[PDB]
């Protein structure tokens, strides 16, 4: 027969990521009368709740890192001008990299976590809007959840611009976010059905506020 692997992972993914996602949102819909826009909403807002411990601790980091930024990247200037050809050169320079980091107790390689934590929980979403056969053609607003929309992308594009915008106010990395991110985010949405574009918009929101 054939291998049970291809069946039993989809099995995981589809019963305790797609599932509980799907569940969440007729969940709350249904106690709206079958309201899935506000579902989504809510549902959306739950979801931030939730990463709000992480989320904290990917800012806090964040603003460490920051003070480093002068330090670390002159160590990284010094070592730039140094002959590379040796290995114990190298060394040297991943012993003042590591003492700078101990001084403080930051550790690198860790708060690039919670970006890899929102792409399953964009993905089970996306699944869960799929499969729900009553909110493929549910209309919200001017848009059929399930379906693709035009002018809500840019919605969300927009809202991502301003995100960042009011995060900074709170220059290659920054010219990232504010122009590259809400193009990617624009013609990921065309792309996508309209429930996800109305997910980033909320989610945006919600970081937006939660700034203020």
């Amino acid at each position: 027969g054939q291998d049970p692997i291809t069946s039993e992972s989809e099995g995981i993914w589809n019963h305790f990521f797609v599932y509980p996602m799907s569940w969440l949102i007729t969940t709350v819909a249904n106690l709206l009368n079958g309201s899935y826009g506000l579902s989504i909403i809510i549902v959306t807002i739950l979801i931030r709740l939730a990463l709000l411990p992480l989320t904290l601790k990917q800012q806090k980091s964040m603003r460490a890192m920051q003070v480093i930024r002068p330090e670390m990247e002159a160590i990284q200037k010094k070592y730039k001008e140094k002959a590379s050809k040796d290995p114990k050169v190298q060394q040297e320079m991943q012993k003042e990299l590591l003492g700078l980091y101990q001084k403080h107790g930051v550790n690198p390689m860790a708060g690039c976590l919670p970006l890899f934590i929102q792409l399953p929980i964009l993905m089970a979403f996306y699944f869960a809007i799929m499969r729900t056969e009553e909110i493929r053609y549910h209309t919200f607003l001017w848009f059929d959840l399930g379906q693709p929309d035009y002018i809500l992308p840019f919605v969300a594009g927009i809202t991502t611009y301003f995100q960042f915008k009011m995060t900074m106010s709170h220059q290659m990395q920054m010219k990232v976010m504010l122009y590259v991110m809400p193009v990617m985010i624009i013609i990921a949405g065309l792309s996508l059905p309209s429930a996800l574009s109305l997910y980033w918009v909320i989610g945006n929101i919600f970081m937006i506020i939660q700034t203020y």
